[PDB]
């Protein structure tokens, strides 16, 4: 928000305003990233990005620590040198570049198409980067009617996403990510769980008011009464909160899921690439940025 606003006071005490992204301006297949480039804590051209602007931005802005995010830099930075083909140093070329599919980004999101979701033909591909309402519905559908949700239902969440994007996705190009998942599972918890019931940390509750705003807006749920968790979550919690969800008891179980679907999920690991293997094609639409309604500064 607009410094002046006090919007984000005692939480984050310097503050910027929401600007929408320009036809030019380089967007992520992440939520967090694009709010954060949105407020200009990371560029808001999303380029040329380095470790410590990532690192303060989710510490000083979203209540996000160091930790948190310690493998997903060395993934995006592996990332980046995999889709330009040289080392990318400690200067993010773009945020665009983390789309790459089966790498960083992954099939079955919550709130993106699979880069071969629903396509005719073999060769075809589509925007898996940008926030697609469609897609996201279907996770909200998951848990209609409800205010909060907990790790049971986050976990027939992941599951209905999963069998939905093995249903639609052209045939053999679905891949199963849980670890990667899973911790964006765990981030969603960190993130928009419900800190204002006594036992957040032990049991947390989503507030799907607070997601919702957080993946359609791309800016921060403010005027639903959020704030950074104070203090800034740690990696313990992401992990727990990842093998919480993937422990739950499933009571609803979709059909087309693939082998190994239910149960527990192998611990993220840093990715690597073979130096021959070349990159898929970036999806090269325009970022994406709410029109219904449109936001202004402050929201
Ligand atoms: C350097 C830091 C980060 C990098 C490089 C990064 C990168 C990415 C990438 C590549 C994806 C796409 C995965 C896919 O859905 O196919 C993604 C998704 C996601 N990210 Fe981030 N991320 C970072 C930090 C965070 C943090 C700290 C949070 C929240 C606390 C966050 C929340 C999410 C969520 C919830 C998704 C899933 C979106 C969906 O499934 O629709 N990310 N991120
Ligand atoms: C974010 O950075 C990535 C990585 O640099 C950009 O993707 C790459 O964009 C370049 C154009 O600047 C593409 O190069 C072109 O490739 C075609 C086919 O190989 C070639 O014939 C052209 O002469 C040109 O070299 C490159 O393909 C593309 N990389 C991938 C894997 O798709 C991306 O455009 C940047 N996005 C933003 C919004 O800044
Ligand atoms: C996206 O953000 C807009 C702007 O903040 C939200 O619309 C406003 O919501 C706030 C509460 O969050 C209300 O006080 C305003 O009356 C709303 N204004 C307008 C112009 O509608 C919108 O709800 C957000 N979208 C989602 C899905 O959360
Ligand atoms: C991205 O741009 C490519 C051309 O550079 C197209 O071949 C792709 O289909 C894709 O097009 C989409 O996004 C561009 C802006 O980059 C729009 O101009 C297109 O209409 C389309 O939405
Ligand atoms: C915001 O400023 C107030 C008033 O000085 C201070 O008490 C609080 O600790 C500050 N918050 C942060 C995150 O520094
Ligand atoms: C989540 O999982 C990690 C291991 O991946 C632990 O280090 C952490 O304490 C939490 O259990
Ligand atoms: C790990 O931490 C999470 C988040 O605090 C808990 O929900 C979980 O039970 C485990 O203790
Ligand atoms: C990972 O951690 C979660 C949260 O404690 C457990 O429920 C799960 O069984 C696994 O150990
Ligand atoms: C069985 O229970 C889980 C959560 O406990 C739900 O998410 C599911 O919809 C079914 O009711
Ligand atoms: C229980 O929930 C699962 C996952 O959402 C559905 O696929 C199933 O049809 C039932 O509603
Ligand atoms: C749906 O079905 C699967 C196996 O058929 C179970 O693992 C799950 O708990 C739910 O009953
Ligand atoms: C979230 O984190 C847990 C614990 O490391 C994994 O088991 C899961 O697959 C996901 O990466
Ligand atoms: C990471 O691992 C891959 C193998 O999957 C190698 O190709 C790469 O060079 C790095 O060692
Ligand atoms: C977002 O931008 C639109 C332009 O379409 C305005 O009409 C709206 O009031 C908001 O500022
Ligand atoms: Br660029
Ligand atoms: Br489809
Ligand atoms: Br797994
Ligand atoms: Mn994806």
């Amino acid at each position: 928000q607009e410094p002046g606003s006090g919007i984000g006071y005692p939480y984050d005490n310097n503050t910027l305003p929401y600007v929408a992204p320009g036809p030019t301006d380089s967007r992520a297949p992440c939520p967090a990233l694009n709010a954060l480039a949105n407020h200009g804590y990371i560029p808001h051209d999303g380029r040329a990005i380095s470790r410590e602007t990532l690192q303060n931005a989710f510490l000083n802005h979203m209540g996000i620590a160091n930790s948190v995010i310690e493998l997903a830099l060395t993934n995006a930075f592996v990332v980046c040198e995999y889709v330009t083909g040289s080392d990318c140093g400690d200067s993010l070329v773009n945020l665009t570049l983390l789309a790459e599919p089966h790498a960083f980004e992954h099939d079955h999101s919550f709130s993106r198409k699979d880069y071969k979701q629903g396509v005719a033909n073999s060769n075809d591909f589509i925007d898996n980067r940008n926030f697609d309402a469609e897609t996201f519905q279907t996770s909200l559908d998951v848990v209609a009617g409800k205010t909060h949700f907990d790790y049971a239902d986050m976990n027939e969440i992941r599951l209905q996403r999963e069998s939905l994007s093995n249903e639609l996705d052209f045939p053999g190009w679905f891949t199963e990510s849980k670890p990667i998942q899973n911790v964006e599972s765990g981030f969603i918890f960190a993130l928009v769980s419900d800190f204002n019931l006594p036992d957040n940390d032990e049991n947390p509750l989503v507030r799907i008011d607070w997601w919702k705003y957080w993946f359609t807006n791309e800016s921060f749920p403010y005027h639903l009464g959020w704030h950074p968790p104070s203090p800034a979550r740690e990696i313990e919690f992401v992990t727990s909160a990842s093998s919480a969800v993937l422990a739950a008891s499933v009571t609803s179980t979709p059909s087309s899921l693939p082998s190994g679907a239910i149960g527990p999920g192998a611990e993220a690991v840093p990715l690597s690439f073979a130096s021959t293997m070349t990159p898929f094609l970036l999806a090269t639409n325009a970022p994406y940025y709410a029109q219904d309604p449109t936001l202004g500064p402050n929201d």
